């Protein structure tokens, strides 16, 4: 049968988790996607040769950390942490969420891959080797991407895909 793979996209407000998932569900950039709408949303592609399902939750809204909330963030099996090249306080979050997918999945080996978002644009204030640097303390992938043009966004979902599956074969 078709594998589907949960992802969750996860990090501060306007660093373009929504922008990156449309990219890869519609193909077309969208500037402008109400930042309180948190959903999922699938697609069938083809990684590696083999053809499965992703299920793309996009999030949004409310920090809350309810049973709810952490029983709906558990169903993912894998996580983007984004946040955006010119936004360091974005960056200084990361930490924090993935503090909070460790917990809800109580593993210290959640497939994770770290995206570096909106490279595109000239005015960055965080360095590609800090987020490198980040992504090698927590031993995951870094992926740059822009969702203005497309650049890293297979790159991000596939690789996250790949982790998942490293994971699954354990
Ligand atoms: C960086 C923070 O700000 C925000 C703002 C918005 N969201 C968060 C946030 N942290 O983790 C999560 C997720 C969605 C991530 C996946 C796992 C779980 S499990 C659960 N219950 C979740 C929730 N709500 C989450 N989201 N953090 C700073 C610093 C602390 C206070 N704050 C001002
Ligand atoms: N230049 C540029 N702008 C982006 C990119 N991704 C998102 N944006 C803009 O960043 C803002 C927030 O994007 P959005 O997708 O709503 O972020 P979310 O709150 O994380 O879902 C909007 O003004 C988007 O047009 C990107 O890669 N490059
Ligand atoms: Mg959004």
């Amino acid at each position: 049968g078709m594998t589907e793979y949960k992802l969750v996209v996860v990090g501060a407000d306007g660093v373009g988790k929504s922008a990156l998932t449309i990219q890869l569900i519609q193909n077309h950039f969208v500037d402008e996607y109400d930042p309180t709408i948190e959903d999922s949303y699938r697609k069938q592609v083809v990684i590696d040769g083999e053809t499965c399902l992703l299920d793309i939750l996009d999030t949004a809204g409310q920090e809350e950390y309810s049973a709810m909330r952490d029983q709906y963030m558990r169903t993912g099996e894998g996580f983007l942490c984004v946040f955006a090249i010119n936004n360091t306080k974005s960056f200084e979050d990361i930490h924090h969420y993935r503090e909070q997918i460790k917990r809800v999945k109580d593993s210290e080996d959640v497939p994770m891959v770290l995206v570096g978002n909106k490279s595109d644009l000239p005015s960055r204030t965080v360095d590609t080797k800090q987020a490198q640097d980040l992504a090698r303390s927590y031993g995951i992938p870094f992926i740059e991407t822009s969702a203005k043009t497309r650049q890293g966004v297979d790159d991000a979902f596939y690789t996250l895909v790949r982790e998942i599956r490293k994971h699954k074969e354990k």
